């Protein structure tokens, strides 16, 4: 039968940026797994072709494209990425959710005095529960920061106002909303308990409702919309989700996969990008992309199951079982950071050394309070770098010639061999595209300029045989020989290529728009800028996400030259290979919110491993065969 | 398979305006045809329900940036995503080209044949690029083109874009394909198949240049569902209103095909249907009744077509009514006399319409009915004419403010409770602040008044027993008699509502919002606003439409009513059972477009059937079983 025989999603001709012409059968729901070397094409496949491609079908159909040749069997995409929900000064946990909803329909419904309807107790509407002076911003002493007026917060269940009911964590929301009895709001008591209890099932009972958007990690973030999909009745759908194991402890990888399965036994196709094996092989379905990144990339070296993976001797199959060992020594501080009553969050009044000129990693569940402990008590310290995923300034505007500071030699030995001035090759060029400059105008390539970014009167000028649209067009391997001799030979460009090459981003173009990064990539791009000196003590939070177990030894060296230069190396997290190349740990915990906060370990890992009395040192000495 | 295990839509406690508590399991990637009178509660189930609920699902997936209340219902699961091919517009500087993708594929293929070259497919848009610069894209200086001179100047084999743009899209797919240049093989082969499924589906007759404002409903929804047809999506819930409008005799079979064309895609079609020939394809029935309004609501039948053939419902019972042709015919009284009717493709018609009769004005889509009628007859003096088109501020009216009821209604409240009319207006200060219609901004439920209209000090004031709250809520067949006799009698109302019921809106409640109302529905609302008036002339373009046989045969009734009463009633009708009824019928013909615009039968349709010398005749012989 015709209608029943369309179970696949069949790609054929795909393209996009450095895909070579590749083609997948992926079956319809099950779960696919992505795998492959960053830069590899996995994103290029899953996102900028099969996802976009159903959203601009979707789109086509309201009143109100990606290069591929053939999508057959598509459905509807919604992407489940680390993107945050809103960003807006009024956005929380609570304001995302069906939770906040259904919390402030509750308190129209029970709360006394009697004040209105549900929106008597929203911060985001006014004449409304909006705080006056602050305007449901919070940054605020009329409100405490809660965002509400005296009279929202003066209707109370049982003597807790929302304001209060939305500062507990929800683990806690969740058991004193189960002891409310009241016949009037039975089933309003049951569903707001089941997406409470959901909150909780997939590990975020330490976060509050009041926890504003912008504050959460890419993976809270992504965690937080997951709840909505685990109780939408949706069926038929493709969930499409960006690496779902980043921000989880080792302890809490198997809870991930099992709402993976469960997403996808609703009766949904669920693609997966992902790097972790223990992920991966739950799959049903792989397609795995190499051989390598950029250019040495995009082609599908491996499509089956998870066993023909195993077999089939690509780099992610040769890697897959892949487990580091410990140091055989460690290194010895050269100081210490003292840290003193730190009580951030949930941090419970915590003493502890931080040792200098060492590898220090700090580990502990999500929610443990290593964020609040190291962002706390040493990023505000002098000499102390930190560099975080967070958006770059201007991105829109900029690449990473431009934010690296490399596009300037490039500009003048374009103008020098040429005979211009190097203003010619800028975005404020005479020449540059009048309705771009960085050839994309959400982004898309400018019909203008084609993607050339200049008119053709700025093209004629090259160097090497290239013309300045094809040096933004080159990844940083490319450019790394290209700018090292003959015509083309800057020497400056090279210093920032080669920082690039070793931070593993040699295959980012030089022109490629910094809102395409991923967070672990803006991230590297950061460090390679930083890099060439300034300060002593780095901070990275969490810096294999992104990364291939490939790649994470080449950043593992870069670490190592960091802290042999003299430098104090502190990095926060579950990557259990980098946790084995540490001189120190420290470990928070026990668990998340208030069942943690502590120091429940400080030590080298060999003594972690002996003992086996942490989530992190029992886990840790499982990965390393002990 | 659980994953493979959620195969039906299944609703259960749908309770939707008047549905009863109903249940449903409509199975997916089959075609489900929702049969019942008109008000039996259809749209109820397939639109408010179904498709809303999942609308709101995707919708709440959306980040907050880009952005629906849950309808009144248990459970609704099995749901995958909606989309409506209604009859509503499309629009303006919006044509069927810039609507489909044909547009924007032929301005590609002038930007990369067409001499002198002129720039990217923009420069040939008329949305600064192509544009004629005096009327703004909307003329002396392009002649009506929407072009510059320029855009115009590009010329492939003698045709610029305007030219390609103004001819029918029968004849564009020809000239496409008789196109050849090794250039642009594969976009004459992307756009002429484009162009191929609109002459598939009947629209061959259209232009690309055709303003989307001026198509009908039914062409409009054609338009619509060339981009269906053409798109990769699969397992979505098509849902169509009455596909079948504005389509001649011959033209259903191929609407037909073209339905099960879209499940055999793999998706679920839904489809809400009067016509049995497109009754019998179906894979399952969904038949609502008994009958309207409150003795409608229920599922009465659910099965398959034999069943439902075999069921003895309303709509089982009607399935193979034939009407006869009447064995006598009126005489006219007078003669419209038209002459040199050229609008469109009409070709220079000369006809005399009878008076004091019913004329039947048929033929294919496209062949010129309405360019006749509307061209020629509809200017003149004590014509009416009633038509489907929306009506004017309806966010703001319901059928009791149209109609002018309402104020009296009022004043029978105020006189009885010494307080004055103005209390239960709009304008009064008891009104709700947000609404006063009980909805906001589509269609929601105002959460202020939570749909109460007026403050229930406002509601304390009672006629009959009841509130004006109450009265808004009420069927007209319920008004008419409570505002007949005793306490709340208010002569004014009665008359009106008598008159609602005639037209077949005995279902509608007073405070009904207009946009509620279907294309059908207005139409005959207008018509019981003109049945007291002055003209002695009326004009009904498909008035069966959104009508189940058993509502034709009161239709029919009415219509003999008025021509009795000595009026002209002039009816353009594909729904046989009206032909055969008829006094006179004009066929257009022999087809559509150039085509078409002739007078090819004048006569009873007795002499039309012995003639059998047209598709209207040939069709309406072997309806009458001649
Ligand atoms: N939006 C884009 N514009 C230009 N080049 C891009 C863009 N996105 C990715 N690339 C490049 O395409 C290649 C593959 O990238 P991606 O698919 O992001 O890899 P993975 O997801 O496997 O890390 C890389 O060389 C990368 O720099
Ligand atoms: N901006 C914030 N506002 C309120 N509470 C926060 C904030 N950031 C973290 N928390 C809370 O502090 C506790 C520790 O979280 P965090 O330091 O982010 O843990 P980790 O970094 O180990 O995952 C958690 O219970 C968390 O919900
Ligand atoms: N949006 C609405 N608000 C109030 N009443 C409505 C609305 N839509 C329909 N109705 C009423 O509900 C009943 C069912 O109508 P509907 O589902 O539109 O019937 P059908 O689609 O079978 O013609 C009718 O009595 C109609 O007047
Ligand atoms: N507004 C318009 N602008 C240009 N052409 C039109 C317009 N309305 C109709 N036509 C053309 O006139 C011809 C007859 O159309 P129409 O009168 O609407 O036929 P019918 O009413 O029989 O379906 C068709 O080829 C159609 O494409
Ligand atoms: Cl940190
Ligand atoms: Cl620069
Ligand atoms: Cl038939
Ligand atoms: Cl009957
Ligand atoms: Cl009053
Ligand atoms: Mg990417
Ligand atoms: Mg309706
Ligand atoms: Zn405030
Ligand atoms: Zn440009
Ligand atoms: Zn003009
Ligand atoms: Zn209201």
């Amino acid at each position: 039968c015709a209608a029943d025989s369309h179970d696949m999603i069949r790609v054929h001709g795909a393209r996009e940026n450095n895909l070579k012409n590749v083609q997948v059968e992926i079956p319809k729901r099950r779960l696919t797994v992505f795998t492959g070397v960053s830069g590899s094409g996995k994103s290029s496949l899953v996102f900028d072709t099969i996802a976009a491609e159903s959203q601009r079908l979707i789109n086509e159909t309201y009143s109100a494209r990606p290069e591929v040749d053939v999508l057959d069997g598509l459905t509807t995409a919604i992407l489940v990425d680390q993107q945050p929900m809103g960003t807006s000064l009024r956005s929380t946990v609570g304001t995302a959710t069906d939770a906040g909803t259904l919390l402030r329909i509750l308190f129209s419904r029970l709360a006394k005095p009697y004040i209105g309807t549900q929106k008597a107790f929203a911060f985001n509407v006014a004449s409304g529960g909006m705080c006056l002076a602050c305007e449901g911003i919070g940054s605020c002493s009329e409100c405490h920061g809660t965002r509400l007026s005296e009279t929202a917060r003066s209707a109370k269940i049982d003597g807790l106002s929302i304001a209060d009911a939305s500062a507990m964590q929800i683990s806690d929301l969740a058991a004193w909303i189960r002891g409310l009895t009241d016949p009037s709001v039975t089933t309003l008591l049951t569903v707001l308990g089941q997406t409470l209890e959901s909150f909780v099932q997939i590990g975020l009972g330490y976060l509050s409702l009041d926890r504003s958007s912008s504050t959460l990690s890419g993976g809270e973030a992504q965690r937080v919309k997951m709840v909505r999909h685990l109780g939408s009745a949706l069926t038929d759908v493709t969930y499409v989700f960006d690496e779902p194991t980043v921000g989880l402890h080792p302890h809490d990888i198997q809870r991930m996969n099992e709402l993976l399965l469960r997403l996808r036994d609703k009766g949904n196709t669920v693609l997966v990008v992902e790097h972790k094996p223990e992920t991966i092989v739950i799959a049903d379905h792989v397609v795995d992309l190499g051989p390598l990144a950029g250019t040495k990339g995009g082609e599908v070296v491996f499509e089956g199951t998870v066993e023909g993976l195993r077999a089939s001797g690509t780099v992610t199959g040769r890697h897959l079982d892949d487990r580091a060992s410990l140091k055989p020594s460690v290194r010895q501080r050269t100081g210490v950071v003292e840290v003193r009553g730190a009580d951030a969050h949930n941090l419970r009044d915590v003493d502890v050394d931080i040792p200098l000129g060492v590898l220090t990693v700090v580990t502990g569940v999500a929610g443990s309070g290593k964020s609040s402990l190291i962002h706390g008590s040493v990023a505000g310290r002098d000499g102390v770098v930190t560099v975080d995923q967070s958006p770059i300034k201007g991105s829109r505007r900029s690449n990473p010639a431009t934010y690296t500071g490399m596009l300037e030699p490039i500009r003048k030995t374009f103008a020098k061999a040429n005979g211009v001035k190097p203003a010619l090759f800028s975005p404020n060029s005479e020449g540059a595209c009048p309705t771009c400059k960085g050839a994309g105008v959400v982004a898309t390539t400018c019909e203008d300029c084609g993607g050339k970014r200049f008119q053709p009167s700025v093209l004629q000028y090259r160097v090497g045989g290239r013309d300045i649209s094809e040096v933004f067009a080159m990844p940083v391997a490319e450019a790394a020989e290209f700018f090292r001799t003959g015509e083309a030979r800057t020497p400056a460009a090279c210093t920032v290529l080669d920082r690039l090459a070793e931070v593993g981003l040699g295959y980012l173009s030089l022109g490629q728009p910094l809102t395409t990064l991923s967070g672990g990539e803006r991230q590297r791009l950061k460090l390679a800028g930083h890099m060439g000196g300034a300060g002593s003590v780095y901070i990275l939070d969490e810096p294999t996400s992104g990364l291939h177990l490939a790649d994470v030894e080449q950043l593992l060296r870069l670490l190592d030259r960091l802290v042999d230069s003299g430098k104090t190396v502190i990095v926060v997290e579950h990557h259990q290979a980098v946790m084995a190349h540490a001189d120190w740990i420290i470990d928070l915990g026990p668990g998340a919110g208030h069942d943690g906060g502590r120091v429940v370990f400080e030590g080298t890992p060999a003594d972690l491993v002996a003992a086996r009395s942490t989530l992190t040192g029992e886990h840790l000495a499982q990965y390393v065969g002990a």
